């Protein structure tokens, strides 16, 4: 049944780092030949590619790291994921997925695995157990790991109830060493929430996967790539000026990258996680001193990175975009947006894959700064070359932040600031916004580690060992904000909730011209208003639309996961426990812009909740959409009737 | 009569940059003749030098811009106090003043003048009008000065009760331009108080001054040095550690210098002043590009900074001093300390000046980093080249760290860290500690600015026009802290109370064996105790030993201004106001370290207070006793019961 192909889905990502021990495991693998029966997959061409990739010695064995931004690796992660995605029928994909988990390298099958579960028709519901506790190596120091290891081998029968069930109480980055102050900031860079959703976002919507094949432009996937970015930068600033940190440091791609990354993360094999160290010099000559090369691209990441940042500087001045005819492509229309973000990224869906290229994967390549693998199997990628730990390198940020300075100049140059017209509800009034004192504190998240050891087939056929991992992660005590509007009819208005800073860490007042693009979406609901007066209230346990739209959320809550508080997996999901940024205990201080406005329905591909499908979103218009362009007058938004600016302290407690 | 005299003296300051238009002082000017009469001075020769440099031109005129730290400015200076101070009677001294006020240039004059007041016999004990009203060019950014200017242009006549009698409100630097971040502890190193801190300190014991001719040696002069300085680099880490930043920043000669000062003010004579821009290089070549020289000895500060440090640093290690003998010279005496003092300083007390020679005259000039002068009477200094406004600039407190490192590290090397026995004071017990609620606020303070203005001579006789000036000065609550001794018998001990930092900028516990440097002392007095209980009863009122011990202060108030908060000028003097550095509003958290010993008389060389004459000091232990070496163990000063350390938030308001 369906609880049962949940339970089955979840057992299969059980020691991922091992063979699966499981007697029907074992058999369906060593009995199962996918080419040998070729006739279950709706295409013969995906199982005739990975059967070249796996035969002829142009395959990932097991136990080599694997890495989504290599070339060779992404393309055959591709071809598994297709052979996964286009099985004719469950039970197929579940002997292609189990043989894949038996003899396909971990990491492969692991990431080809999670986009098709999250991408197939059937198994678009299926929860997935969270990604810290299935590869912990990548979420945790490998102080933490070693220790679990230490309890494993000492729990041999003698010593009961002990060195068994064991709490690790983990610290983040710069406990031990002192490392550059930008990883002050562990706790939220390294926090294992945030980087699941950011890895839960790349699953969702690969930056590989073409939106005509896999009905991903539905989705646009370039106001998406936007959006998530923005949103992620603006969170992000919003805990810098918590710790009384500023702006994300600007870089030069031609001077030394000011700022190292010491990671204290370690692979499965034994290899140590790739260390920059400060002002690393990123020119070709540099970075790759004393290394072979002579046939890795990207060895020359530096002249792509600067190639690819002309074209887009071009494309965004111009407007006008190169294809593949060589013509003239308007980007001005209404999806000029998406057609930019599309570029950008570097998607099948971009106007020119040849031409623009992938910046972000060569920029990750050059800012990861280790040695060029000397071999496809042989391969030593940085924390920038996963997607589950991205966000704790700074490099991270100040990359996504170059990246999102072209979408800024795009919309200063070619769009119209808002007018009062343009954001006005005529009829709707804002009176006043309540919100209840705002507090956040630390409290210990206590997660599945036992996934980092080596167990025995007994061990792993009863999970006799046990070990966990406390870690101090940010809470908020629970809130209700309320929202008064008087309106003038029964309109069916939409409610956008946003979150951003008022005071720098210098205690200067920013003004909306230079504040629009660090406002975090709080809340983006849809209301019923009423003639005359009416209040509404939302609770804190209630919001599932932080920095992204999410509607058809909490019905697979209710499904999968509902047979609480418990790691989602669906749409993307920013933390509960994290919404709220750190404050101080005399109280940092934000505003909360509270807008509303007439319904406008998204253009919903289909009503099945599902990624492409168009049913995320709740309304039509651009995402952020007051603050989507450049501000010409705060005054302006200050006096619109339907909006409202109101002052938060968030009191940190501990 | 004593008051007669001190109007006078008060008089004698009164528009420096103008002559001085009163009737009896140009009489005196015109009729008096110096040399014309010669034998008023104690001593021929000084009058016979001031007259070599008066007539021959070889003198500074009016209207130039005068620094001590210039070697021909300070002999000319040199020579004007010696003439000042070697006037048999003071009714000499006051026709010589009157006739140098009258014709020597404004700032030579004011700062011989200045020193002689202070320094001489009679007039030890006369008060001085604030330096900040005096000479208000070196204390207000320059739209202060022009808005006075414009004030002054505009009231004439016309528009009474109008542009007169008018306060100028003032910002500190970083209001209009965006400057350096390290700038923006404007508040405390450009506050008017903090900086005629050092001016009076440096007046009090000049880097010039002989202790063997004019008595300094019996107040050391080398643990003043090294104390004064290390207590305002604390005091400063305090304020830094209340706004977030860190340590001092560590500065390599060798590399650029990574900080830039832009100063807002400008000079009497329309100059505005230096200007370091980030990342400057100290080096020869490229901090005397484009310029001139080859004459001036300073174009050459970089190669005799190097030399000065490797002979300091070949000292301390060796513990062995090179004189004019070239015999081997103890450091390891009883004051040693003191001989390193003045072989770092540089004044003429040093063991060889020319060997050593005054490593702070060419690291100013250096990091200074203006224009080389292209002749004597054409001088361009920077704010580090003046006493006035050295505290202003970050190098200041980066180079007067990278000198007090040279101390830490004599007193490591040569040093025993104390034990339980030394700081044992046996049969007093500190109970505890209450301190009331230590609360900092921000107040204006009005100071008379007319002094920048050009007035006319009927409004210089009359002081017709009046311009104020207004400035937020941070300020405490009044505050009584209580200390609870419990004794064995009526013994007369003395009481030392510590401020310093517990938590860093990143609240991680700072252990005493790095923290023992940055303990400022909040009190230092005499109680005799009796047998039994004793309680201690202090009020913020009643504190006058503030980084620096002032035990014959308040008679000297009692007498000049006492006929309140008053700025003094009896001896150094650190602001009322600035005693508890600036708090959060959730209260940044320090200690105090309470201390109790028994009575040590200082060898006090005579009875009357006087600059040299050795009743500054309360105690004769070293300076900063507790904490004047490092610390092997701070569970050592814990267990201590003559001992106590008590934990306090102190609240910013505002």
């Amino acid at each position: 049944n369906y609880s049962q192909q949940q339970r089955d889905v979840w057992r299969l990502f059980k020691y991922i780092n091992q063979p699966s021990y499981y007697k029907d495991h074992v058999e369906i693998a060593h009995s199962y030949y996918f080419y040998d029966h070729a006739s279950n997959y709706a295409k013969h061409e995906v199982v005739e590619e990975f059967y070249r990739y796996f035969k002829y010695d142009t395959f990932l064995q097991r136990g080599e790291i694997f890495s989504v931004f290599h070339g060779e690796h992404l393309k055959q992660a591709i071809a598994l994921f297709k052979l996964f995605y286009y099985a004719n029928d469950f039970d197929t994909f579940y002997k292609t997925a189990v043989w894949a988990r038996q003899h396909v390298n971990e990491g492969m099958f692991l990431y080809a695995f999670s986009v098709a579960l999250i991408h197939r028709p059937d198994t678009y519901y299926f929860s997935l157990p969270p990604i810290y506790e299935i590869y912990p190596h990548y979420f945790y120091n490998y102080e933490v790991i070693q220790k679990a290891q230490h309890y494993k081998q000492m729990y041999y029968g003698q010593d009961g109830a002990h060195y068994n069930d064991r709490t690790i109480y983990a610290n983040y980055s710069g406990y031990y060493v002192n490392v550059y102050p930008e990883q002050a900031l562990a706790y939220f860079t390294e926090d294992v929430g945030v980087n699941s959703f950011y890895y839960y976002y790349n699953l969702y919507y690969p930056y590989w996967m073409s939106g005509e094949e896999f009905n991903l432009k539905y989705d646009n996937r370039g106001e998406i790539f936007y959006y998530m970015y923005q949103q992620i930068l603006a969170r992000y600033y919003l805990e810098r000026l918590s710790h009384g940190f500023g702006e994300i440091d600007h870089f030069d791609w031609e001077v030394p990258f000011e700022s190292g990354y010491y990671p204290s993360m370690c692979y499965p094999n034994g290899l140590y996680f790739p260390t920059r160290h400060a002002y690393a010099h990123l020119y070709e000559y540099f970075y790759n001193y004393g290394q072979h090369y002579g046939f890795n691209k990207y060895a020359h990441s530096y002249t792509h990175i600067s190639d690819y940042e002309r074209r887009i500087h071009d494309v965004i001045d111009s407007g006008y975009v190169h294809t593949h005819s060589g013509q003239k492509v308007d980007l001005f229309s209404h999806e000029g947006l998406d057609i930019l973000g599309n570029l950008i990224e570097g998607n099948p869906e971009s106007p020119y894959y040849h031409y623009y290229g992938a910046y972000q994967v060569f920029a990750r390549h050059l800012l990861g700064y280790s040695h060029q693998p000397l071999t496809f199997h042989k391969l030593h990628p940085s924390a920038l070359e996963h997607f589950e730990t991205s966000m704790r390198d700074p490099a991270f940020y100040q990359l996504y932040k170059k990246l999102l300075g072209f979408f800024f100049r795009y919309k200063s140059q070619h769009y119209h600031y808002y007018d009062e017209h343009d954001l006005a509800y005529h009829g709707v009034h804002v009176k006043h916004v309540e919100v209840d004192p705002l507090v956040t504190y630390f409290d210990y998240f206590y997660a599945d580690l036992s996934n980092a050891v080596y167990v025995t087939p007994e061990e792993f056929v009863h999970d006799s060992f046990k070990v966990h991992v406390a870690q101090e992660r940010l809470n908020h005590k629970p809130f209700t904000y309320k929202i008064y509007i008087d309106s003038d009819k029964d309109t069916e208005a939409v409610v956008k909730v946003f979150l951003g800073p008022k005071y720098d860490e210098y205690g200067r007042y920013i003004n909306l011209t230079e504040n629009w693009m660090n406002f975090v979406q709080f809340d983006h609901f849809v209301y019923k208003l009423k003639s005359g007066e009416n209040v509404i209230s939302r609770n804190s346990h209630e919001i599932y639309n932080y920095i992204h739209d999410r509607t058809s959320y909490y019905e697979l809550y209710q499904k999968a996961f509902g047979v609480q508080f418990h790691d989602n997996q669906f749409f993307f999901g920013f933390p509960q426990r994290y919404m709220l940024p750190r404050g101080s205990p005399e109280g940092m201080t934000y505003q909360f812009y509270v807008f509303v406005t007439k319904y406008h329905p998204y253009k919903a591909h289909a009503s099945v909740p599902m990624v492409g499908s168009g049913m995320h979103y709740v309304d039509a218009y651009p995402m952020g959409y007051p603050f989507d362009r450049p501000v010409y007058y705060e005054e302006l938004f200050y006096a619109l009737p339907n909006s409202y600016f109101q002052d938060v302290r968030i009191y940190y407690q501990g």
